[PDB]
């Protein structure tokens, strides 16, 4: 027998009349190549920019019946990837790209085999920054949604088909863990066919599911927000005397609680909307800036101080932190009832 | 018949004198090249660089009758992206590039295809860096007008002219959106003829005109800013004996009042001029200012307190606390009316 | 004699049937491909990005029949770079790649020579950016282990096998030391055989453990967060009439506590889980927002002050302060025991 | 008449003797190219790299005897970018690049017309980040000279002289603005022959003065640096009896102006010379800390205080807030008056 | 006669066997090529990376003597950078690269030119970011010496040896100056052999002496850091009844002075060792903090204040405040003597 590479110069050379610039079954049916992604890595999902980076090993599998070799003794043929240039391959590309490249260390890294039928298995591998637009309206508890399409460029639907295959469509390396988000182990995968007036074109697609932890969030930016709301109640436990006290009290927590609020925005988009880490500390705002108007109330009555009624005007007074004691602790507390059951139903 | 590759190589190859250096309707008219985009993706608007990078399809049609055949019964013949070097192609580029690169990912991300009496659809992928020149006199309530324009580099405009097309010359993308701007629906579009001393070359345009979303500017830096002037009016309603307290909030206010304003301009070109966020900071510091220097009044006429006349002198120093607490908040609400009238007017 | 030149195009010619793309022993034992890096340069270990770069030198050295020579004199050829498109080489790719390239600055950087009896050493430069997950769960004192596995891509492992050599398959260079970390002597050898549903490939990889240098933690993160707990110590020696003093101790020692406990997470990704840092200062929140809640029970008794019992209530309030003094500075210890005896033992 | 391209060829070809390695006007006079650049492009002049980014046109005119036809009938014959290695072209480099790149979308921007004479136009666009070395002695009132040159690399003194063409050397564009600088017109045009051991290459430059926008460090750090100066002097109006609150203003304005000095170099090269914004802030520094100092004078001579000389012990303690009401408001104008003739002179 | 590309071209093609692959005096003594480099810029030095970017001219000399014309009149024949491909040249690489690149603007910025005797100079323009290990014991007053050596990458030491050049190897721009560093005039000269388990490569290098400019830190972080130190002492000279004053004086000073500790390394690579401005910050925070314990010891003993003795007390609470007046000011000098006198003879 002769060595395959001199086998595949006879299915590819200028004999045999094989063209690498038509496709298969040409004035015929549609070319049916059938597709599915293996992810080695997931992650560094910024939010400034909206995108994240993966890194997939891209399978896609077609028919050619013009390389149904019958006479070699085999059943697959491997192909050098000095040699790609030399058969058909799907024009597909990514529809939010954003930049992508392949990966050329030691060899190409790209994979072609050749069954006796005409199946040609073709892997590749690809860093892709696919962009994906977050919906933040409920931040620290929020699932997204990030996806990536494959469409054809240059052929439309009447020549050219994208599947995924029935056998697991979408793989995941073993030990893939994300830093702040989690992967959903439910893949959607549906069609997003487009329309241009240069025609319709195929396109096939995967939603990923992308479920936040919500661990970081509650332990820089939920429980400080928390120990300085109850700094401000800590002022009604002294008494309408010390007023270098309180009003030091009701001003320190109430411009630290300002640095918290523009710190929890430190690294995100400048979207329009208020999102749920927005209405948890400006409503710790208000709690904070409370208090410092409960002293003003008190400094205010006990200096407007006739022996009898401005007796009872001073015990007006003390009545206002009999009540202040109790009622922010548990109006702070419906509050925190109201927040918490909002967002695990929504 | 014979395949298209094949027919295509009899009308570009060494017979039939196809030249791809040489235009067509060469020594006659010019060259109708018709051009339209398809915007992807958008955004990353960056105002340090002064820049916006754009995701676009540049579709360009023109007609070259030496590639008019007859015989082959098709109506369409679609191109390798490895033969496009092999017919004419206008040399366009981008006059405000800054950076620009191709898509070449799974196959170069060109289309062309060849009509019956000439017609060729040329539809490539690029990513562009483009430069827009900010204009930031009235800042979180501003509507930019960032272009992008499409030249001739080596032919003139008696050898290569660019239109735009009248059926939708810039498409929009189904749900493209962005973070911080939103797109306004009416595209201007214009020509730009430059004139250097080597020659007239051609050149088309489109403004794009990108409003803000000010619901983000809303939440960080004016409401923070109107809590602050609020924290300096409290000091009216605290006696004219807390020393400690009345200063101590004079001082915290107007000092955190001065990191809202160099925080107000963190992520900003350094423009000479004043611009809508900072007659806000540098107003609100005058309020926060004057609430310290209605104090250093009364504690300097309470100071200066012969008995009758001192009596009054005491309650001088009261009266100046019955005006500053309904002086200050409404002088305060006058130029919050004549701000918000301002820049909803111009 | 020839030249070496002149004899390898006699090796790789047209003549002999030497083909490029045909791995020796062809339908035979697989290649026995043996493998031994050289670390130049190590580091930039950052941990947002959770990623390390390396710059190696990777020979490899496998066994090649055709290229068995026995008349050339010499007992080694040197070939040069410009062609090493002319014999078999392995395509070794690294699993975790994330972005690596090759070395060109004034010839390319590769080495290749044939001994007599077909061995082939070939040695390139490569600089890698890999992927290690990193585990943060215990963070100033954990040792890291980040890996690389160097598979094969196109041939399965029927075709071609890795192998570490067993003469110092890792070498480090003389003097690499390391910023942050230090490198142990002890690197784990391992196979690492993949399973897709091409095939199974082989797989080699090497652990490197990275402990860390805990001594710039010790300066920044736990020293100053010691101090600030001893200012909350020093309300105590003051007494229950410096109401300003005691309260505003503590106020700014628990609000810069709170700068502490966020700057303590600067550069960190944003894990889910509790680290090791974090329960330093969470503990050391508790210390310092103790003492605020001390004195809130000194002047609230006091304040509480019939003409017997009332005198013992002051000296209840006094008989809290000679309990604080010793029992907060002796809890403290016993927690500063608990934290650095677990630490240093997992 | 035949084409222009196949007309160049006969140029151009194996007949004719024209070889693209040998200059013009071989074992002669040298060759006299002369050059004009056109800015598209200019700004982020960055400070902590010393660099900026220009975008140029670089047009360059030589004469070519051998390029000069006479049968033909037009006046100028355009090259196709692609034919761009067939004739002589000078090797000019930028002695500063700095990394410097061509532009190559949708076509090399690169145009090349031959005259009847041999004059050839040769008109590249280049983006480049020249490298120019910041002299910072007076800061926000500078007067950069930021240069650029053009060198030969390969042809020495002999063989090739570079000029600049009298017909306005340097255009720039239109609407060229810059955010931070502007732009004067007069631009220095001048010869810097350099002198290696291998031979004297030409060289010509072009300087462009950049002069500041003073109006942006206007308003972030003077104005906020002489509010606080002021802040200082308000503690002069309160008496010699409220302690908490002169001591507390002469310590919060001193040390949030140690942030606004150590803020005014956040984004500055680490420069070993003292510039014109550290002799504000180091002597608004000495204001307010020269108002802390004046009420440690008062309050100690004031505890100094035998009945009738202590009387005017404290009459001394009120002559010197006599004094510094209007000494210190009056001695930082006159510092104020001696810093801006300084530098509207220098 | 002929011209020189037609004459290099019979020195160099299928005639003569010039053999591009084969070294000069094969089987033979080895090549001694002699290189000097110029460095035209230098800087960017990074301390985060631990690295540098210079951008030099690599000239290299060597003797091929089959390019030993004697025919041609002239004494020197440059070459095309386009025919660089057709001669031997050395695989010269840095051995601390971190990635390096060409200059390929307007032409390949390479030098080729050959003598009569076989003379070959070769001269290029490369940008390196070479690395060198930062030793920061001492580190406002270090010397750095940052390297960069030139080895051979695929002959041996019996192949090709490098040499510096007795005329001036290393010479440096005109007017080069760095922000930072000032580089000093003499430059060590040394071999650097390495030894690998592939044979013994040459390698020659040079270092560079960076003594740094402390001008910088003298003003940011030395001067500042002395005045809050004074402002420490200015607790000494208020009596001992101003308790809201010589606390909030006491807090304010030493917790902005936690700021300029962790201010200090900002920038700075994470290192394990104590550095030179560490036992600045750690000492000053040692005279802040003593201050405030000072008063916690005078109010301490004032407040234990029987007639006759407690009239001692309060007048040994006042001899503590005759003692601390004289002797902080006079031990911090002490220090600071020591400091200076230290890291001016290391
Ligand atoms: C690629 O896959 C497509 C399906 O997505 C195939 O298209 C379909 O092919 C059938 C022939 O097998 C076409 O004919 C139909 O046959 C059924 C009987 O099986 C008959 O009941 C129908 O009336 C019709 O005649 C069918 O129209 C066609 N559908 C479309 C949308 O094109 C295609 O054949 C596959 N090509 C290859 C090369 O595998
Ligand atoms: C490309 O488009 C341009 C228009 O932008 C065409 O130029 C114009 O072509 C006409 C011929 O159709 C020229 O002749 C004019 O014809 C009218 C009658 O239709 C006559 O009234 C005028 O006096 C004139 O003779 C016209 O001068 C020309 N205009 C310009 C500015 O060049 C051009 O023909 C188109 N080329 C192709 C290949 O489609
Ligand atoms: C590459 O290395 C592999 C080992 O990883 C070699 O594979 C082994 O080769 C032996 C022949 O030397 C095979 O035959 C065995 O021989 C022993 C006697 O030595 C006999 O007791 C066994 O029953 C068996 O017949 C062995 O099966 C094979 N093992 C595997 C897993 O393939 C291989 O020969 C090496 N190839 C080259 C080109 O060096
Ligand atoms: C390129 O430009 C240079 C000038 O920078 C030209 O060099 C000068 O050329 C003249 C000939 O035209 C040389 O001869 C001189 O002629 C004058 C009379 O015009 C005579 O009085 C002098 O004594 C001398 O003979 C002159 O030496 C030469 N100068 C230099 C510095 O080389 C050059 O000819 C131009 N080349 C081309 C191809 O245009
Ligand atoms: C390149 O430079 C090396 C030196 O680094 C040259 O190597 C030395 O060359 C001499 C011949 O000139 C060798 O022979 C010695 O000659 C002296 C008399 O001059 C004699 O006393 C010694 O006993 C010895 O025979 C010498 O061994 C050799 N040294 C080494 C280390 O190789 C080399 O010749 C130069 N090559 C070229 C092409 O310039």
């Amino acid at each position: 027998p002769m060595p395959p590479s001199e086998f595949l110069d006879k299915l590819m050379g200028k004999v045999s009349g094989y063209d690498a610039r038509i496709r298969p079954n040409f004035k015929g049916p549609p070319v049916n190549v059938t597709c599915n992604i293996f992810i080695n890595s997931f992650g560094s999902i910024a939010e400034t920019t909206m995108d994240y980076r993966v890194n997939i090993f891209l399978r896609q599998q077609w028919n050619d019946p013009r390389l149904a070799y019958s006479e070699y003794p085999d059943d697959s043929l491997d192909l050098d990837p000095s040699m790609l240039d030399s058969i058909w391959k799907p024009d597909l590309f990514f529809a939010n790209e954003k930049g992508a490249n392949f990966h050329e260390v030691t060899t190409d890294n790209k994979l072609l085999r050749i069954s006796k039928n005409g199946n040609v298995l073709y892997s590749i591998r690809i860093t892709l920054v696919l962009a994906c637009p977050m919906d933040l309206k409920n931040f620290p508890m929020d699932v997204q949604t990030c996806i990536m399409q494959l469409e054809s460029f240059g052929y439309t639907m009447n020549d050219l088909i994208f599947e995924w295959d029935e056998k697991g469509a979408v793989q995941v390396a073993d030990g893939l863990t994300l830093p702040q988000f989690i992967l959903k182990e439910e893949k959607d995968l549906r069609y997003c066919t487009k329309h241009y007036n240069t025609g319709k074109f195929t396109c096939i697609e995967a939603r990923f599911h992308l479920e936040r932890q919500m661990g970081y969030y509650l332990i820089q930016m939920y429980i400080p927000s928390l120990l300085i709301v109850i700094l401000s109640w800590v002022s009604f436990w002294i008494n309408m005397d010390a007023a270098p006290a309180r009003v030091g009290l009701g001003i320190t927590t109430v411009l630290t609680m300002t640095t918290q609020s523009s710190g929890s925005r430190a690294s995100l988009p400048k979207v329009s909307y208020v999102k749920a880490i927005d209405i948890w500390m400006a409503v710790c705002l208000l709690f904070v800036f409370s208090a410092l108007l409960e002293y003003a109330a008190v400094n205010f009555i006990a200096r407007q101080h006739v022996e009898e009624m401005r007796k009872l005007f001073i015990s007006r007074a003390k009545r206002i932190d009999t009540v202040s004691r109790v009622a922010f602790p548990l109006v702070f507390l419906i509050f925190n009832i109201f927040y918490w059951i909002t967002y695990k139903i929504i």
